[PDB]
């Protein structure tokens, strides 16, 4: 009968060998994708920097660090920044950049550390709080609704919020999923933070469980240096109404709150329809 | 037909989430395991440092870096060391230790970098060669015989050898698989380099295909200091002493000097004492 | 990766042992489900028999046999019936019933045999053709659109239709997926063929790829609480009419039934199943 | 969050579609295998029929029925036979043959039913017992040692022995795994029940856990497609103990050579080992 004689546990590593699935086909192309950071839109640079300085922010927490491109931007512009993520595969790249730039003193004092949203309160010693916590580039939408009620969303958000000082900023965004769901397609290469130097082809799959949007799964088909490869990633489709509710509730109502358009303000029922929705609040 | 909808590709990551299998039962115990390096045997310390200095070695390449515990011993002792591995999960720990000790200058000059045995000639800029190249703690036995001829072994060894400067040293070891196969057991806590402080419990499975030993798979059952019993599994290619001697010698094209060590003590075939590891040390012939 | 060392190949069997997944949680519940295809609605029995005799049919092909419950009804009513299916697990139960009733001569002449829709022309000796070929209980919706073009549907339908003699009948149905997709729910216990009351609980998931409905996947939660899952290609009424008509090459007469009663487009009553009955012109 | 969203549950079926893995390459070749071991050796048929009538048996239980080729032999020779198996994929073929032969009366009275060794006492109604219970063609070797103690083997054999009525026969065999493990190869086309009519090709893999033989896995390469099957390597001493114990020592026991008797350390080394046990109350 049927059990699977594994050669090594899932999740272990040996010294000679490449990890688990690290050099398959799909991982290969996915690196190309996470690496098509690196020509940051001036639009974005100007806004984020504008905002942080207009609110007198200095101590920053980037909670969906990734390869750290946004943190690097802050770390260069003289902010003092702590960056965390739960992905080793991505923090790899932020740590590698810091080390490369280790002689620059601003980068010597860049702190990169491990952290999970569901335990952020005991993973990051908040202290009294950060002047600004950021979570951009649609990363919150990675966190799936595994237990049905959006209970893990609600806990991720309260915690992220718990990192903010009184009179501080949380800047957290998400892609326009109101658009995506009503269209059924998630358009390629409209990233507003980083212009994609990478021509890449997208198939949108929406899963709807009992009349409730539950997952948007994207299969990216990227073309490879001179040599077509595929990889897949999934998102929770946060609608604007819901998320507003969710994030506001995370502060227990005692917040301010504005919803940004694509970087400029958002009036409900606008002529222009944004690609991303940015939420900025103050505790 | 049954077309299984994955949530994300194998091998990708997202920002919020922990990687692939990173915090399953077995991975959590396996970290404890790769981490019980916490007290290096004085025996070993004395030998390796003895060898390297008696042969006037300085520029060192550690090609199965791991968490870097051997490289750290060399860095500290004033050698200049480049350490590579192909495992990110393990390099993590070498790089973390380096960063922690970043203000010590010797460590500022420790080089940690990615490299795969099958592509080591391209992956590492050997230049003129390294004074000594080391591959210890039975790491070469990780590389499986995927194709059937031992062709990949033969390439991995030829590459490692290519890292050594003329008149230089290759120190490469492997567990006594001649004993393991004839016993059928690979005894726990015999590590000749690092005395372990977990009460690992071990089951040895040998796979024999068409009468040729092909894999030795170990299920370690480790402890949680009413504690916890957790398991994880790791496998090894059972390099017999005769075959390996052959293999490694051939990697230099016969143009070498070759001694095989006992447990750190020289090895006389059919000697009274039976060693746990077999260390092969090699010079090129100038 | 790494080298997964399976105990036995996927799809083999040994003598001592239960097959593959045969007695896991889900499988056991699913048997309860396929087996509650039972107390057959009088509604149905009257319609189907009505239609077949109405058109003087005798030689019948049941192409999605299953456990054979419709086949048995025909066998009993004196028709001469060949029933095929591609599923061994289900044919098991048609064969078992036949053997149980082997003494009754009408059952001695029931033919149960293996067949795939994609190879039906080569799997069933279609001869001159059958007087009627039935494919009911939404079974065609099992066949997925694995390529992307509906090219396998097109071939399955073209094979099925090739089983019908000239002047003969194809009866093929599908659930009202126009309703399901616009609602997003596929309501439980509305099987108009087999009054299926049994405490069943249903979650409907729709997969929509690049704006085109592509799968409806149902997780049944049944009272033993155990869940199992089954999926369907959501054939809309418009496209299916198209598809099935094209399978005959336009050379057909075609009516779509309401729930057993005729269907006028945009009628007050919305049906649960849509039955297509097709006569191949000579 | 990292795992599947399968199209349908492992182990279900839908009406249109072929089952789970039923028409992948390996299955396709495996059918050829389970099917093309069928010109039955005259050697065998003479022995089995010899034995059964020698001991005046009539009511038979075939507990590892398979495609029912041994059962059919008995059915034809006028025995009254119940055959059970736990495999639907194999019973299929026994049932199909019975139906094909339905108008021959002895076949009308052939009973084919589902049964598992671990629950044989609750799956078959022994009644007073069967005159003979057979389990041949190395099928018991299919049953793995999943717990580690051979506890499931001990239960399967106990159960099987419970099918035998007092003064009755259990005939149960297993391939010579003492030979196989000392050689490391399990030789192709040695089947002495049925002429191995397919040209096969065989690779033997032995798994030895902590110095105890645990699995013998065969990759068959048939004329080129490949499939794989695994066996628990029952050594002769062990199995003798195991089966004897299943009767509680309350038995008469003979091993057989290849169909001949077997004296330990004789010249000829057999391919199969047949054990025939007689209950004495």
């Amino acid at each position: 009968v049927d059990s699977v004689y594994r050669t090594r546990s899932l999740g272990v590593a040996a010294e000679g060998l490449p990890d688990q699935y690290a050099d398959g086909e799909a991982a290969r192309v996915w690196q190309l994708y996470i690496g098509d950071t690196r020509s940051r839109t001036a639009e974005y640079k100007a806004w984020l920097l504008g905002l942080l300085r207009q609110h007198g922010c200095h101590r920053v927490l980037d909670v969906a660090c990734g390869t750290g491109v946004d943190s690097i931007m802050l770390v260069e512009e003289g902010f003092s920044v702590m960056s965390v993520d739960a992905s080793d595969k991505m923090l790899k790249y932020a740590l590698k950049e810091r080390w490369n730039r280790r002689k620059e003193p601003s980068f010597d004092n860049w702190v990169i550390e491990e952290a999970n949203w569901l335990t952020l309160d005991k993973d990051v010693l908040s202290g009294d709080g950060f002047d600004a916590v950021i979570c951009l580039g649609n990363s919150f939408a990675h966190l799936p609704d595994c237990k049905g009620d959006q209970s893990e969303h609600r806990l991720a958000l309260k915690n992220i919020a718990s990192m903010v000082r009184p009179g501080g900023l949380l800047v957290i965004d998400h892609r326009n999923y109101d658009y995506i769901l009503s269209t059924g397609c998630a358009p390629p290469g409209k990233n507003i933070y980083y212009k994609s130097d990478l021509t890449k082809d997208i198939t949108t799959s929406v899963l709807t469980v009992n009349n409730k949007a539950h997952m948007v799964t994207l299969d990216y088909t990227v073309q490879v240096p001179g040599t077509f490869s595929k990889f897949r990633l999934s998102y929770y489709p946060h609608c604007l109404a819901s998320f507003t509710e969710l994030v506001r509730a995370a502060f227990g109502g005692r917040c301010q709150h504005s919803v940004l358009g694509d970087f400029k303000p958002y009036k409900p029922g606008q002529a222009y329809v944004p690609c991303y929705f940015i939420h900025v609040l103050k505790k």
